């Protein structure tokens, strides 16, 4: 039971599958690691991963789906490099640490307008859109769907008229249905629900491609990736394959509709437990409580060490909160079942009783 | 038996170890795939990978060793972005496809002087340095030590004074001893002679860092990966771990001197076969014949189909040449034993 915020737990079945065929994929005598990315076998693996992702999220045909490298952090530069004209303005929304890192990298490429900030609510809530100061002809509006450390998540899709929406969904993509047509670009570092580290998925409106500024590297150009099936150069071949295994696994589990029902029940159970007493606390207003990342603290912080030691004594790993916040944090991505949250909540009850 | 140009086959010992501990690395109930890069277990893996590499090539202490993403191609932009002042000049050496790709990308960031071209020699030979037109005040000199497609390789190191040497060693790194101190920057896509795709190794003089131009992305700034142990953000954790297994394996095999002895054998054996008859042809002059990639044409190109068939028949796979090349090519990287070249010369 691995509650780590990222890289995240992979489903057992996915790792078992990758393991069983690691030396000899489909009896061909080759690891997927040993495959040329231009071989028929690898092309079919890659094309199927792309298609399975379109199927999962019902991605419209006028979106490109890219499998890139460099982590979500590299997108903080790739987005304005591709989508922000040199004299333009980008709107950014600040809801915590990751949306602030995106902001900082964009300033190096042009003018950023920070159109809203959760600091007015001490990051316990997201400012409603009526408080936003959007720029009329902004090149795009950027926000982080889910702040992994802060446990703060959009339940809703911002209305921005004709300005393309751009969203970091690294930590909650594929956790529930998603109306992709609302967005100009969706991206996700894979190490939460998609899969293996390094890999990044970018889902982008075709009509937004082709305007990368001249200083954008070829390898950071969306149109170049799109035009070459994410194989302009050598891709992260094993990582791309693994994410394919995850997409297949997701489909067999009942897709994003099923993840929604499961993730809602998981999130409800843990929040119910925390809200029950004043021994555990989560200060995030219900309207923006993340389904994926659940920070909480104990009333008496002197009990942190015992809590974590006991948690590790049970099978409940990596509940330690990010050092910026302290306390605890249960990350409960797609790969974690209700049994995981059941076991956590059972220990939390046992612990409260003794203390 | 895998004569593929990329990626290299991985040593069976490595893949078997990777398979055995994919779910439960050293009894911790955890996949390396699921380890945080900030965790102590993964920190030790990554440090040991770095250190083993440093040992393997005898990298001096004033070199940073970076584990990056995005393929060797991405270095075509990262190099000028970090090492080429906007008001400056870079010398590039053209010996074939990959060194020309590197040139074309560089031109987007400043002035590029192509100081030498194998064009005059139909890429059958490398122009000696006295034919070169180096720029005295150059930020660096870039060349590819091994042109993977063309079988064209340097056996000598350019002497460029106080101008930094920047070299693409994707296909030949770790195949022979290397005098790292001669270079400003070495980079290598891991897929070619190490095995893991995506990952890139960059080996760069400390004193070259810190001068990247304002438009350089944070994630493509060498100083950034250098000051953060290649972990400013999440690295390609699995590929890094894999490459570490390969480094461990290389030490067990006698390291890089032992690789040199083995590769010279494989190289010399295949080349002996081709120079024996008029049946096969390699046009590359002996002085620049690659040890790593060995292209050869058939006297009757209309008989190339039964060359391949009888090869797919036997164990010998992936011998067809690049779309642009036309013919055959064998890649005899480190993980390929003499028995493979033995097997090949027979059929
Ligand atoms: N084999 C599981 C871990 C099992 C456990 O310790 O709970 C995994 O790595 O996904």
């Amino acid at each position: 039971f691995n509650f780590c915020a990222g890289p995240a737990a992979l489903p057992d079945a996915v790792l078992q599958r990758a393991q069983a065929e690691l030396l000899d994929w489909r009896g061909k005598g080759l690891s997927v690691m040993e495959m040329s990315h231009r071989s028929d076998d690898y092309v079919a693996i890659a094309s199927k991963a792309e298609q399975d992702l379109r199927d999962l999220l019902d991605i419209p045909s006028d979106y490109k789906v890219l499998f890139l490298q460099g982590g979500a952090s590299q997108q903080f530069a790739e987005i304005p490099l591709n989508l922000l004209p040199e004299d333009g303005v980008a709107d950014y929304i600040d809801t915590g640490i990751w949306s602030k890192k995106a902001i900082e990298e964009a300033r190096r490429y042009g003018t950023v307008n920070v159109a809203a900030s959760a600091k007015e609510y001490d990051y316990f809530a997201i400012p409603g859109q009526n408080e936003w100061t959007l720029t009329k002809d902004a090149a795009y509006v950027h926000y982080a769907s889910n702040e992994t450390i802060g446990g703060l998540e959009f339940d809703w899709i911002p209305e921005t008229g004709d300005v393309p929406l751009v969203t970091d969904m690294s930590s909650d993509i594929l956790s529930r249905p998603l109306d992709v047509s609302r967005f100009g670009l969706i991206y996700a570092g894979a190490q939460k629900n998609i899969g293996p580290s390094g890999l990044v998925v970018v889902i982008v409106r075709e009509d937004l491609l082709g305007r990368a500024r001249s200083v954008c590297p070829t390898m950071l150009n969306y149109k170049t990736a799109a035009d070459n099936g994410s194989m302009y150069n050598t891709p992260a071949t094993y990582s791309w394959y693994l994410s394919g295994l995850v997409f297949e696994w997701l489909k067999e589990q009942g897709g994003v509709t099923a993840m929604e029902q499961r993730n809602r029940a998981k999130k409800d159970l843990l929040y119910k437990t925390i809200d029950a007493s004043d021994f555990y606390t989560n200060p995030i207003q219900p309207s923006a409580r993340s389904w994926m990342n659940v920070p909480f603290r104990l009333a008496d912080e002197r009990l942190d060490k015992p809590f974590l030691e006991g948690a590790e004594a049970r099978g409940l790993l990596n509940l330690k909160g990010h050092r910026s916040v302290g306390g605890m944090r249960a990350s409960i991505y797609n790969a974690l079942g209700l049994d995981a949250v059941e076991a956590l909540v059972a220990y939390m009850a046992e612990f409260e009783k003794e203390h």
